[PDB]
This record gives C-alpha cells, sequence and structure tokens, in this order.
C-alpha cells in the first residue's frame, strides 16, 4: 500500500546545533538501488546525538539524528538480499561493506564507506530521501532514526531475529555492543585480571557487563558522580571510587589499590584528561588502556611518550570493535538465549513525540538510557 | 689463581658528563651473594652509552657504561644455581628476576628489579663492586660492560652456547633483539603485511629482520641519510624513502605508497614528532604503531586522540619485549641453527682501548655498530 510511493511521517528535525528538537511533518522517498525503508519501532538517545546538538560533532544540518534503532523493514529497493519486508532490523551507524580492505582484515571494523570521519549526512549514492517544510533535510550517520520511517543502505542495516523485543535490542545498535566490545573483542580482558572503567554512565556499564563475562577478578568503577555508583556493582563493579574523594590524583590512587596498576584500563567519559589518566592507571611493563569516549572536536592530548616504552598499550575503538552487520545478529541472538541482560542499562521510556523531554534528562544526568518507541 | 681476589685491570671510567672516556686501572670486588664476575671478550657501542655522556639520559657519576657484550665467567657468588666458570653469557641490561608481578605475566618483560626506571647505578644490595683512584665508581643499568672485568646480578646474565662467536653475538644484548623483537614479538608482524620502519641505523636493521623473518611483503625504510638505504635494502627493506625527497608530509606519502596506511610502523629514532608521524601513516582501522626509540628527559608529545579512536594500536617496549634471561639463550641457538644473520650489522671493529675513536664513529653517524674487542 505504500510500496514505491513517497510516505508522509513525523520526524524530529535538528534545524540548528545547541536547540530544540522539532517534531515535524516529513517526506520520506522511496528506497532506490541497494537501499532499505525501515519503519522504526524504538529508538535510544545517545549522548553521540546531544554532540551534534551541542556542537561537539560537526555533521551538516538541518539534519534527522538518531542512531541506536530497531525497526521493521517496510520495503527494500532494487537488488537487495540480505532483508525483506517484515523482517526485523537494526540499523549501523557503522556499515560492513564486505569489499574494502578493512572489511576484509580479520580484526578492524572501521568501514571505509562510513559516514563519521568527513560526514556528508547523505546516503552512499550522495543524495538524501528526506524533504520537509519542501526543502532537503541531512542524514546522520547512515542511520537517521529519530524518524517514524527512514531509509538506509543496504550495507547499514543488519537482520535479527523475528522473535526479539524490539524496544530492548535497540541498545544493540550502539550503546550496549560499543561497551561490552571494548572489553572482550578489543581490549580481550583477560580472566583473573584487574580492571578499571572510567565512566559509569551507560557505555561504561556496558564495559563492566563485558570485564565481568571475560571473568575479571576485579573492575573498579571511577566516576565523580557518586549516584551512578548503585548500578555499577549491579552489573558487575566489584568496587567503585569517586576521585573527588582522594587528595591524591586518581591514577596514583588507582595505582596503590591494585598493586602498581590494572591490567586493562577503559576511559568511556570522552576528556583529554581522563585519557591520559586512564592510560598512566593501568600497568606500566604490560597495561592495555582502550579510548572509547569521543573527545571533544579537532583538540590534541598531551603525554609523556615514556608510558607506552616500558610495554603499555593505548588503542581505541568505534563500536566496541565489531564488524557490525555479522555481529550484531550474534548479539542479540546472545541476548535471546538470556547470555547477557539489557535492562539495567533501560532507566526511562518515553513515547517519541517527548524526545525533547528524553534530552533534558540526559544533560540532567538522572539517566543511563532513554528509550523512544514510535 | 683469581677466585675470591681482587682483580685490577683496564675501564672506560666517564668521570662527568660531556667527556671523554678515561681508560685507568680499576679495583674490580669479587662476587658477592648471588652475583656474578665475567671477563669481557667483546661489547658494542649504542646510542644509549652516548646519551650518557651527554645527558640525554641521566645516571649517577662516575659510572663505567656499556651494556652490550659477551664475556665468560670467571667466578661467582654463594647461591648461584644458574653459571658456571668458564661458560659464555651475555649480560642482560633488563633482568629477569622470576619472582615479580612483571615477570610471571606471560607477555611483559620489564623486570621490576631494573634500573632504568629510577637509575641508582649499583648492584642491587645498593654498593658498587668498582673502586678506581681509592673512589667507587657507580653501575650502569646493572651490567657495565666498558671494563675488563664486571661484576653483575645472577638476573643479570644468561648462559649461551658454549662454541657461539663472542665478537657477533653481543649484539643480542642490546642492538639486534630490540629491534627483532620489537617486529616480531611486540608488533608480532603478520606475514603479508605491510611495514614502515622510521630509522635505519642499528635498532631499525634489526627491525627490518624481523619483519622479514615475519613474512612482510612491503617493508619501507624512511631515513633522512639515504647512506643508510643500502643496508636496509641489503637485510629486507623492499623500499625505501627520504622524507628531505618529498614535497609532502611523509605520512601523506606513506599512506599513499601503502594504498591508505601500513599495517605496522615503527619509530627506531626517538624523536617526538616522528613517534606521531609514525602512528598517523599507518592503518587508521588496524594498524599497529610501535615505539622502540627513547626520546629526550621529558618533554611530552602533542597527538589528536582520534587517531587511537578509530581502531589504531599504539605501544612500545623495551629490549624488543623479550624475557631476557629466557629469550637471550633461545636467540643464540637461532644464530647456531642459522636463523639469522649479524654481520651486516657490524661495520666497525676496534680494540677495546681505543674505545674513544669508536664514538666519534657514532656520533659521526658513519656506522651502525662498532665492537671493542677485549
Ligand atoms: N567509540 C564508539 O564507537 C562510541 C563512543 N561513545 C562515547 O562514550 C562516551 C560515554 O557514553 P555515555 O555513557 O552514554 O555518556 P554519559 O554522560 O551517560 O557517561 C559519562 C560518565 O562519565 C562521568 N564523568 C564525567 N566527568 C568525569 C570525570 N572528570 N571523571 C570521572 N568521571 C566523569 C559522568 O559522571 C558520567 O557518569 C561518550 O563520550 C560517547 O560519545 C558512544 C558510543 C559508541
Ligand atoms: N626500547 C629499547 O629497548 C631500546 C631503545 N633504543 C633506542 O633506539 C633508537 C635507535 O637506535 P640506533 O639505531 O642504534 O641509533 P642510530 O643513530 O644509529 O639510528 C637513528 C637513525 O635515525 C635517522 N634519523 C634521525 N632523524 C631522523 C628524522 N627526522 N627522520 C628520519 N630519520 C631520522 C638517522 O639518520 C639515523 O640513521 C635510539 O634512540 C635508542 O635509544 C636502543 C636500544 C634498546
Ligand atoms: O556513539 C556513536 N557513534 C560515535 C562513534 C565515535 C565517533 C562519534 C560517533
Ligand atoms: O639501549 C639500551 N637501553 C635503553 C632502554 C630504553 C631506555 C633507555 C636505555
Ligand atoms: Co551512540
Ligand atoms: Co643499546
Ligand atoms: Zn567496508
Ligand atoms: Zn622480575
Amino acid at each position: 500500500s505504500t510500496a514505491g510511493k513517497v510516505i508522509k511521517c513525523k520526524a524530529a528535525v535538528l534545524w540548528e546545533e545547541k536547540k530544540p528538537f522539532s517534531i515535524e511533518e516529513v517526506e520520506v522517498a522511496p528506497p532506490k538501488a541497494h537501499e532499505v525503508r525501515i519503519k522504526m519501532v524504538a529508538t535510544g538517545i545517545c549522548r553521540a546525538d546531544d554532540h551534534v546538538v551541542s556542537g561537539t560533532l560537526v555533521t551538516p544540518l538541518p539534519v534527522i539524528a538518531g542512531h541506536e534503532a530497531a525497526g521493521i523493514v517496510e520495503s527494500i529497493g532494487e537488488g537487495v538480499t540480505t532483508v525483506r519486508p517484515g523482517d526485523k532490523v537494526i540499523p549501523l551507524f557503522t556499515p560492513q561493506c564486505g569489499k574494502c580492505r578493512v572489511c576484509k582484515h580479520p580484526e578492524g571494523n572501521f568501514c571505509l564507506k562510513n559516514d563519521l570521519s568527513m560526514p556528508r549526512g547523505t546516503m552512499q549514492d550522495g543524495t538524501s530521501r528526506f524533504t520537509c517544510r519542501g526543502k532537503p533535510i541531512h542524514h546522520f550517520l547512515g542511520t537517521s532514526t529519530f524518524s517514524q520511517y527512514t531509509v538506509v543502505d543496504e550495507i547499514s542495516v543488519a537482520k535479527i531475529d523475528a522473535a526479539s523485543p524490539l524496544e530492548k535490542v535497540c541498545l544493540i545498535g550502539c550503546g550496549f555492543s560499543t561497551g561490552y566490545g571494548s572489553a572482550v573483542k578489543v581490549a580481550k580482558v583477560t580472566q583473573g585480571s584487574t580492571c578499571a572503567v572510567f565512566g559509569l554512565g551507560g557505555v561504561g556499564l556496558s564495559v563492566i557487563m563485558g570485564c565481568k563475562a571475560a571473568g575479571a577478578a576485579r573492575i573498579i568503577g571511577v566516576d565523580i558522580n557518586k549516584d551512578k555508583f548503585a548500578k555499577a556493582k549491579e552489573v558487575g563493579a566489584t568496587e567503585c571510587v569517586n576521585p573527588q574523594d582522594y587528595k591524591k590524583p586518581i591514577q596514583e590512587v588507582l595505582t596503590e589499590m591494585s598493586n602498581g596498576g590494572v591490567d586493562f584500563s577503559f576511559e568511556v567519559i570522552g576528556r583529554l584528561d581522563t585519557m591520559v589518566t586512564a592510560l598512566s592507571c593501568c600497568q606500566e611493563a604490560y597495561g592495555v588502556s582502550v579510548i572509547v569516549g569521543v573527545p571533544p572536536d579537532s583538540q590534541n592530548l598531551s603525554m609523556n611518550p615514556m608510558l607506552l616504552l616500558s610495554g603499555r598499550t593505548w588503542k581505541g575503538a568505534i563500536f566496541g570493535g565489531f564488524k557490525s552487520k555479522d555481529s550484531v545478529p550474534k548479539l542479540v541472538a546472545d541476548f535471546m538465549a538470556k547470555k547477557f541482560a539489557l535492562d539495567p542499562l533501560i532507566t526511562h521510556v518515553l513515547p517519541f513525540e517527548k524526545i525533547n523531554e528524553g534530552f533534558d534528562l540526559l544533560r540532567s544526568g538522572e539517566s543511563i538510557r532513554t528509550i523512544l518507541t514510535f
């Protein structure tokens, strides 16, 4: 009834940076070749969506943001083979094209046909499928989920289990998979190790879940907001430190606590001071430090190269190092087999028309994750 | 007629900074508990020994430097259950105590008993076995090979095969296994990969040899001294670039050459700007950059943490990551099973006395190694 026809629906347009999302009528063009139109069911509010608003993340505007989501395929374009109308899918803000040198590499997952490095805010072919108030409107990371209907390229969508509870597994689109992957696939946390997690937000809690799944002996959570401590021990943190409670700098504190340094340290905040600090607190001969948080744009850190030269490893990752197309289905299937929980991360559920309340709730620090439902 | 008895011999004493070595009669003391005294046969002249003259490396003075050597044991103290008078040994500037947190780790090698973090110029008991002109002379990294006889601790020495040539295998004591180990053990160069090696001195050539043995398909050597390209190509470099020759930054050049980045990059110079350059020229999603060169005292580098967030890995190491007491005896039999050559590294052979000319050589930049013969 709608296949091949323009669809009119509501979307949260961001006309300019640091303002309010405006629920407006939009036209959604039908999918062209190797494109997929999806009817959204639930979308999460992630810190990266706020960075677009605050200007912390530069992407062309006006934009339809959002990138944690689950939806139902409404129609598929010419040549699509991997999904089907009626299929449950999750958009992938990191594509997996299967052809470039990164997709061929056994480990790397930053596919070269992504929209992170040099955001164009368009589809793969360079156009836009969104028109509102007569004019055209930009995409976000090739996903754009803050809309009732969206169009994504086939390389940016993964089919999942048809029984999945869509309104919970949308976290696998970013928040959970990122933190969980940073532990088990990027840092490759070893059993019996000691871990330090800087940041007890949604992503940081998922790091802890990863560390625990890897069987870490001790998992120390670090956050200046002590209210985030309860949830952290809930999901596996063995102890929690507030750096404000200590006279010494925190890397010193964590070094003493761990008898000379932690085996794995995770920066899950997005600050340059805590990146250098996370690296310092891991053991000098073979600590591993993973950067998960995204710093403010175009801005360098200072660090002493001596920290690395004694044996430290310093690495970072997008989307927890997971090849998206490949890993999202397997992650959903592990959730269906109850191999990990996602309820502890969901603190607020709001109808989609309340997107601005969900965002005001993120800047408040109250939420871990707010889910918008359509 | 030497055991337990004080020995007099010639030794290269460094009385202060920025001065020529002074070959003098010294009093080498007897081995105490768990110590070993060694008569030297051949010793190398590495950059680190020169950094002690200038000030690029602080350690107490007067000192008997030198850390790359081979000799034979003459006598041993009480508790020595690992070597015997007359067997060939190589002193290790990185000890392997076998009891500390690092020595028991599967991967670490920066043993906590070193004298690198807080150099202190003594044996492990805090005293000195060297006396010259009546005054106690400090040690250097627990080795001190610029003397005809020396006393090291048991943890700072490994027995090698009894038929090995001591005018060649001494480079396993530093130069070779540092560079070689950085490729094969630290980076773990995968076979079929593209490598970029910054700096084509003694250590850099060793990195290159590690890259070939690892099965690398392309090995690009980077140096501003185009006189080093011949050896580089002789021992494995497929290509050599001089950054002075190009109108563009060298990492742009290397990114084009490698079609978007190298798999592994190595900084074997010791400069802050080439460290972030080497990191940048390796593939943004799965590249690995190993720091081997040692920078000047203090002086923090500045870098964009976005280089790591996309998937890069950045690490450094001491002694190529080799656990010293274990690896050294192995790497010698390797040379004894002819798994690799050490001829192209040794360029100048001087009698020990004329030590200074060897440094003049080194500062000249005219050589790879120079071996001093006893
Ligand atoms: N590399 C990737 O692929 C991804 C990166 N991210 C980034 O992960 C980071 C964390 O994400 P969320 O948990 O959702 O954000 P969040 O704001 O909910 O969590 C941040 C936590 O860090 C705490 N914190 C703030 N300053 C601190 C300080 N000086 N010291 C210690 N703790 C401090 C805060 O109290 C807060 O609890 C974000 O920067 C996000 O952009 C998001 C997902 C994927
Ligand atoms: N991490 C560890 O365990 C150890 C570290 N090292 C360090 O390795 C480094 C190199 O060792 P060597 O080969 O013996 O010294 P070297 O002086 O023979 O080699 C340095 C090379 O770098 C070249 N170079 C200088 N500036 C350059 C620039 N801007 N761009 C490109 N090339 C440049 C020079 O032409 C020179 O050939 C030293 O800094 C040494 O302290 C040495 C032994 C062990
Ligand atoms: O949080 C989701 N995506 C992020 C990944 C890191 C760069 C900014 C966008
Ligand atoms: O070259 C030998 N030893 C080096 C090891 C790294 C720090 C400086 C001294
Ligand atoms: Co996100
Ligand atoms: Co050396
Ligand atoms: Zn790809
Ligand atoms: Zn040890």
